[PDB]
This record gives structure tokens, sequence and C-alpha cells, in this order.
């Protein structure tokens, strides 16, 4: 399958160096142009402008982070500065090891995601919508730092 196993991780130390994790489980698909591959790391959430190199000067993120961007209405970003799929290469670029993108408010975008290229991604690039976009949002939204685990099957 094309199917993305994800679940993000909410954790908090304690005293004795132990950890306390909370688990939310959700799915979504692996982008036909980018790699079919297991990935991990620490939730970034970026704002799709934030990956054209508008204004900027924008943040250093350590290597190996997941980008989770929520793409905008079209009519809210008519001229964009690159494709979706341009933008997961330039999160990629910049130290990313996967992107998700919530494509609720932009669903047409999904026809881009499934449509595959000869100089495909190296990294996976997963979509979400519906329930399980709501979810991963609503963690990433709360104040805390969340790991993502994105698993192929």
């Amino acid at each position: 399958k094309e199917t993305a196993f994800v679940e993000v991780v909410l954790f908090e130390s304690s005293p004795s160096g132990d950890y306390t994790t909370h688990t939310t489980g959700l799915t979504g698909r692996f982008s036909r142009a980018g790699a079919m591959l297991s990935a991990e790391g620490e939730i970034v959430q970026m704002h799709p402008l934030g990956l054209c190199n508008n204004n900027d000067e924008e943040d250093l993120y350590e290597y190996g982070w997941v980008g989770v961007v929520k793409l905008e209405q079209p009519e809210l970003d008519p001229k964009p500065c690159l494709t979706v799929l341009g933008k997961a290469k330039r999160a990629v670029q910049r130290g990313a090891t996967a992107v998700i993108f919530d494509v609720s408010e932009n669903p047409e975008a999904i026809d881009q995601l499934n449509q595959g290229s000869e100089d495909p991604l190296k990294r996976p690039v997963v979509y979400v919508k519906g329930a399980d976009a709501i979810k991963l949002m609503n963690i990433v939204n709360k104040q805390k730092v969340a790991r993502a685990r994105i698993q192929h099957l």
C-alpha cells in the first residue's frame, strides 16, 4: 500500500529520568512523488509561506525534523512561490526527514501529490485529510513538543 500510519508522541520527563508518553494514531497516504520509506523526528509546524524564500531570514532547524504544513485555501495564495511538492523538496533541503501536508483546505493538491516524477524526493511526503488531519492538527496546535513516527504499513 500507499497508506501511511502516523503516530504522534507527546512526552514529559520525570525526576527519575524516565519518560511518560502519550501516543495518537492516524492515517494518511504517501505521495507517489516521494519515497515510500518510514521516517521519524521532532515535529516542526511550518506555514506554507515559510517554504518560500520570501521574508524570511527564516529559521534553522536541527537536521531530521518532520515538517507539518497545513495548505492554505488556494484563494489565499493564488501566486504560489513553489508547487506543493516543491515546498516539500525545500523542506528536505532545510533538513526535514519527512513532510506531512494537511490538504483539507486544498484537496485538489492531491492530484499533484499522486503524480509521478523522474526526480522524486528521496524522503517521504505524506498527505492527511478528514478526521486524520483533525487529529494531527489538534496535537500540533497544543503548546507542546511532539515527535512523529511515519510507518509504511
